[PDB]
């Protein structure tokens, strides 16, 4: 490309005014509830888009049943749908989906959104929405022994072993019960840390950071393939890491990327990396934040919770992307970002520019956007923005799907 310098060569120029209570009014009440006029354009435009998602799906490849890009990922936003919605027909429409994606199982991957993690994790949730055991039961156990199957897996979200954790997470969060032991992913969890202080020794690290880990011949720093993503859930009450070893182990490694940042407030790609571009969940300071701000929740340090300003400062300025509307790396997937903070925070500034960036992408085609590789997945695709969409409709609920927790 042409744009490869800097930041704002990728975006656009952000044209709303920043947040006062004056405007804010538009969108939302003091208790942060969206005016049902705002709220009536954001549905009328899911509803117009689901549509065109909807004729979009019969050309899509019937091969591909990833959550990142295939059918399993279209079940879980009709089953996020079913949910802000309570309409009937988008739990048939998710029962046709995950009934797609289990034909595309490949015994090749385990996480959620790229291989038969997701496809299982999903069918169970939804196959238990439609009271319905016997299957529930099923993918239950496939998913569970699936553990089995890339003993030397990596360990970030699209390909690692927190990308099969979620899918384990996803489920019992969805059933409530346990469904699946405690002790099983304690299991993986263990062997994330081993190998995380074994590579940063080997590497020597282990005096700068104490952890290390790395994929496709690079140390990822950001939340797709990354340490941003994998730190993340170690700092995760519900992975269970001893307040010792949180201390001892993770607190300095998560130190060791802030300190990573560059001037702008962004993240490199890469380790060693020095091109200061990337604004995508994937990589730089829209899948940064998660991590930063877990990092404040659980250590309640005023640098990390400074640092999440810092990045949304950024997405704010730099977030509104050339590359389109999705998850990965889109609009709608930066906008996120900001519900996190405001979802902290409590600062009804972020949940207005989360507000405004749903604005822009009410304008969906209206911009020069490339159209997405895979044009009605939900992480490329449209799908995702829709996501989205549905999700800001009651902030405080709202999670990045596929990941946030
Ligand atoms: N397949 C994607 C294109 C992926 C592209 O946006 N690159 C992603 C890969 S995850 C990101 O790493 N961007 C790299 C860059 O912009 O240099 C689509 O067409 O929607
Ligand atoms: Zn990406």
């Amino acid at each position: 490309s042409m744009d490869i310098e800097f930041m704002a060569q990728r975006a656009f120029p952000n044209p709303y005014a920043d947040y006062n209570k004056s405007l804010a009014e538009g969108y939302f009440d003091a208790a942060g509830r969206l005016t049902p006029e705002f709220s009536q354009r954001l549905t009328n435009k899911i509803r117009e888009l689901l549509q065109q998602m909807e004729r979009g799906l019969k050309s899509a490849d019937p091969r591909d049943g990833t959550g990142y890009t295939g059918w399993a990922g279209i079940a879980v936003l009709y089953l996020h749908l079913y949910d802000v919605f309570g309409d009937p027909a988008y739990l048939q429409l998710a029962h046709g989906y995950v009934k797609q994606s289990l034909n595309c199982l490949t015994k090749r991957s385990i996480t959620f959104l790229c291989g038969d993690a997701g496809p299982l994790a999903v069918a169970a949730v939804l196959y238990h929405k439609m009271n319905n055991e016997k299957q529930a039961e099923d993918c239950i156990t496939r998913l569970i022994h699936l553990n089995k199957i890339d003993p030397h897996a990596p360990n970030e979200m699209l390909y690692g072993r927190i990308g099969y954790i979620y899918a384990l997470l996803f489920v019992n969060k969805n059933f409530g019960v346990e469904k699946i032991p405690q002790s099983h992913i304690q299991q993986i969890c263990e062997t994330i840390l081993t190998s995380g202080e074994n590579l940063a020794r080997k590497r020597n690290f282990t005096a700068k950071s104490p952890l290390m880990y790395e994929w496709y011949q690079e140390y990822y720093v950001g939340a797709a393939h990354g340490l941003a993503g994998i730190y993340y859930y170690l700092m995760q009450p519900s992975l269970q890491v001893s307040q010792g070893k949180l201390h001892s182990l993770v607190k300095p490694s998560v130190d060791y990327v802030c300190q990573l940042k560059f001037p702008s407030g962004n993240y490199p790609p890469c380790i060693g990396d020095n091109r200061d571009l990337l604004v995508h969940w994937c990589h730089g300071a829209p899948g940064v934040i998660y991590m930063l701000i877990q990092a404040y929740k659980v250590f309640r340090e005023e640098k990390y919770l400074c640092d999440a300003y810092q990045c949304a400062d950024v997405i704010w300025q730099y977030g509104l992307l050339k590359k389109g509307y999705g998850l990965c790396h889109g609009s709608a997937g930066n906008a996120y970002a900001f519900l996190t903070l405001y979802n902290l925070t409590q600062d009804m500034k972020y949940l207005y520019r989360a507000c405004k960036f749903a604005e822009w992408c009410l304008e969906y085609g209206e911009h020069g956007c490339r159209t997405p590789d895979t044009p009605f997945s939900l992480f490329e695709g449209m799908a995702g923005t829709i996501y989205f969409l549905a999700d800001l409709l009651v902030p405080t609920k709202a999670r990045f799907p596929a990941f946030e927790l």
